[PDB]
RNA sequence: GGCCCCAUCGUCUAGCGGUUAGGACGCGGCCCUCUCAAGGCCGAAACGGGGGUUCGAUUCCCCCUGGGGUCACCA
């Protein structure tokens, strides 16, 4: 049938463009019933950053995606980290050493980077090394790697799914290390070596891996193993339109939760990376998304990753797709972390319901409204102003307030409707002082159901410190 | 620099020979309105260049230019 994966390095914190990828890899898996396997690709000890591991699986689950195998789920085919297959790698590294396929090269790091510089890349020195010599050596402990002996002269044929057939020139394929002399396989070894045992038959990765292609379909012919289907997706691009980095965009998953983006929103918006429904519509399901998926409406481009179309659809997801108690429960940690309270439920419902339409990330809502939980807000230089200037007919307004008994949206706009045409003023005139008294602020939602909110004895009691 | 991939508004894109080249973000204007938003309407904004194929190129081919990726005992 159909199995994919996406093999994350646990080396720096859970990267968007994994979870980009993450994305496609799953669709086309669910879309065919298939297979969806997470492998962690632990083989480098000099850039493994502990705890990567956990923050990446938690990422893939906070964005909507699950796994049908993996380091936290099972399956079949474990162990599905890297580091605990070593004796496997060994074991085929050998193996490719018999069939001819790799030899052992003892060149110091230092002696390489020497020929680097003499003759640009490794010029496969050691493929002169007689083998029962470099055998023996080997037994003797002399720290040595494991390289791919490319077949030379020669031409090898890589076939990417949506880009069509490339033939490679072997001269352009380096004899590239396998195994290191740590006993570490390296990216290319390992790779191959799971992606077949763990049976997967469609690899859907980062373009970034495109020219690396032609060492894996060599290493499928020496093991002599069928090859997988190859789709390279175009990388994510930075404002510059170089690869999205850490340096000039934002790459961490955790970064966005914890400014408040929804889940929902980025995956939406990972999905117009590339992918575009028939139809042009722009928000859409996880579920609808796999349902509509097509290699035939995958586009190639580099696209530029826009921060500012994200926001737009988050407030978009916050204000159309989510139900407003979804909101209310999301936006908790954001007033906890804020360390603001709320009275009840019901309180933070319709406080979550009068922002609705005026916030864009979970961690907005607290900035914008912090007037509408505590005290300890602030008064902006404008709305200080604004109530200076209507102070005389605030203090003429406020004992008709403490005297109106039905506390009402409806009653108080008739209130001060007429209050207003009573004076020969514009409601705005009487409105605008009101809303910086009860919120500091000129920018709120509306008067009356911010006057409401409070109810009489707590509307009242700010009003008159700002009569004092 | 060698090799490889890519090419429609500033950005994400629709288009698979003939369209007034459409949508969305963002930008501007208007409406709504007690502020700010949300919403609605209108608007400005693209086919990189040169050849060919064809009755007819945004679309098929080549070159160029442009952009990007890749050349580790990193992934
Ligand atoms: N560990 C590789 C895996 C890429 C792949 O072959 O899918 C990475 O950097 O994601
Ligand atoms: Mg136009």
């Amino acid at each position: 049938m159909v199995v994919t994966r996406i093999a994350p390095s646990p080396t720096g914190d859970p990267h968007v463009g994994t979870a980009y990828i993450a994305l496609f890899n799953y669709a086309w898996a669910r879309r065919n019933g298939g297979r969806f396997i997470v492998r962690i690709e632990d083989t480098d000890r000099a850039r493994y950053v502990p705890g990567a591991e956990e923050r990446i699986l938690a990422a893939l689950k906070w964005l909507g995606l699950s796994y049908d195998e993996g380091p936290d789920v099972g399956g079949p085919h474990g162990p599905y980290r890297q580091s605990e297959r070593l004796p496997l790698y060994q074991k085929y590294a050998e193996e490719l050493l018999k069939r001819g396929w790799a030899y052992r090269a003892f060149e110091t790091p230092e002696e390489l980077e020497q020929i680097r510089k003499e003759k640009g890349g490794y010029d496969g020195r050691a493929r002169n090394i007689p083998p029962e010599e470099a055998e023996e050596r080997a037994r003797r402990g002399e720290p040595h790697v494991i390289r791919l002996k490319v077949p030379r002269p020669g031409t090898t044929e890589v076939k990417d799914e949506l880009r069509g057939v490339v033939v490679y020139d072997n001269q352009e394929i380096p004899d590239v290390v396998l195994l290191k002399s740590d006993g570490y396989p390296t990216y290319h070894l390992a790779n191959v070596v799971d992606d077949h045992l763990m049976g997967v038959t469609d690899v859907i990765r980062a373009e970034e891996w495109l020219v690396s292609t032609p060492i894996h379909v060599l290493l499928y012919r020496a093991f002599g193993w069928e090859a997988p289907r190859f789709y390279h997706m175009p990388l994510l691009r930075n404002p510059d339109k170089t690869k999205i980095s850490k340096r000039k965009s934002h790459t961490s998953l955790d970064w966005y939760k914890a400014e408040g983006f929804l889940p929902e929103a980025l995956r939406n918006y990972l999905c117009l990376m590339g992918f575009s429904m028939p139809d042009g519509r722009e928000i859409f399901t996880l579920e609808e998304f796999i349902q509509a998926f097509t290699w035939e409406r995958v586009s190639l481009g580099g696209p530029v990753f826009d921060l500012e179309k994200l926001r737009w659809m988050n407030g978009k997801y916050i204000r159309e797709v989510l139900s407003l108690e979804e909101v209310a429960e999301r936006v908790k940690p954001f007033l906890r972390e804020a360390g603001l309270s709320w009275e009840s439920e019901a309180y933070l419902r319709r406080a979550v319901e009068l922002m609705r339409p005026r916030f864009d990330t979970l961690k907005e809502f607290p900035e914008k409204a912090r007037y509408l939980f505590t005290e300890d807000y602030p008064v902006s230089e404008k709305a200080q102003r604004k109530l200076e200037e209507g102070l005389p007919l605030l203090k003429e307004l406020y004992p008709r307030l403490r005297a109106q008994e039905e506390w009402t949206e409806a009653a108080l706009e008739a209130l001060l409707r007429g209050f207003a045409a009573e004076k020969g003023v514009k409601l705005g005139q009487v409105a605008q002082p009101l809303r910086a008294a009860l919120t500091g602020s000129l920018e709120t939602p509306g008067l009356f159901e911010i006057l409401a909110l409070l109810g009489k004895e707590r509307a009242l009691r700010r009003l008159e410190r700002a009569l004092a």
